This record gives C-alpha cells, structure tokens and sequence, in this order.
C-alpha cells in the first residue's frame, strides 16, 4: 500500500518498511523512519541509508524541528535518482505531515494543495490538529 507521492518519494507504514522484496524492485535506496520505537528494518543488510526522526503521534510532538533534516535527505535521494520511503507505524499522521511539508517547500504548493495531492493518493492520512497547526506556521514562515 506504499503510496507513490512522487517518482522519488513513497509514503507507507510499518509493514511497508519490512517488504524488502518490494523495496528494491521499486528501487528504494533511502528510508526515513518517523518513529521512536521501531527498528530500522533491514539495517544489517547494508542496502539502504537511513534517518530516524524519533517522533510520536502526540498533540505535544514537534515535527518542525525535523522538517529540515528530512528535506535534505529527500533531496539527496532525488539528486541520486533512487527512491525514498517515509513511514510511521501507519502512514496516517506523522510521516504524512512531513511529506506535505516537503511538497510545500520543494514543490510549488500551498498546504491546502500539498495536503490535497497526498490525500488524493493516500486517503487514510489524518494529521492531527497539532500537526496541521505546525504546517500553518510553516506556510507563513515560507511566505514570510
């Protein structure tokens, strides 16, 4: 169910991060794990490059702090022409907020539009009020 948000960006869940067979058929070379507790599945195989963003899906969690780290990673994955998977435990809130924000800054889109695109491919996404609110400040601060 890994949703191709882009040619070079896929958004999925925990079971998605485990399907190695699938992942190298899609050409994934990069993984962002947006959890605090889950393994970097397949790390020992030496296949992928990984970045953990140890966030929880709380109304108290700050993702804006990770926005930059995730973009630099995603853009390198573009510059090198291989796929990137971004996952949480379910692809609904944490990992989607980060996708929405990249689609904002490194594609030409407002939040409404970036959110609309992603929900159109992956309609289970439901970022919580806290994440929404952090997406709004990000819009202001870009279009400052």
């Amino acid at each position: 169910e890994l949703t191709p948000i882009l040619p070079f960006l896929f958004l999925g869940n925990e079971q998605d991060a485990q399907d190695l067979d699938t992942m190298q058929r899609l050409n994934i070379g990069y993984v962002i794990n947006v959890t605090t507790h889950l393994p970097l599945y397949h790390y020992e195989k030496g296949l992928f490059n990984y970045k953990r963003l140890p966030a929880t899906d709380s109304n108290k969690q700050n993702l804006r702090q990770y926005f930059e780290e995730a973009f630099e990673f995603i853009e390198e994955a573009h510059q090198c022409g291989k796929g990137l998977l971004i996952h949480c435990q379910a692809g609904v809130s944490r990992s989607a907020t980060i996708v929405i924000a990249y689609l904002m800054k490194h594609t030409r889109m407002t939040m409404t539009d970036a959110w609309k695109f992603v929900k159109g491919k992956r309609p289970i996404i439901s970022p919580n009020l806290n994440f929404m609110g952090q997406l709004l400040e990000f819009e202001e601060d870009l279009n400052n």
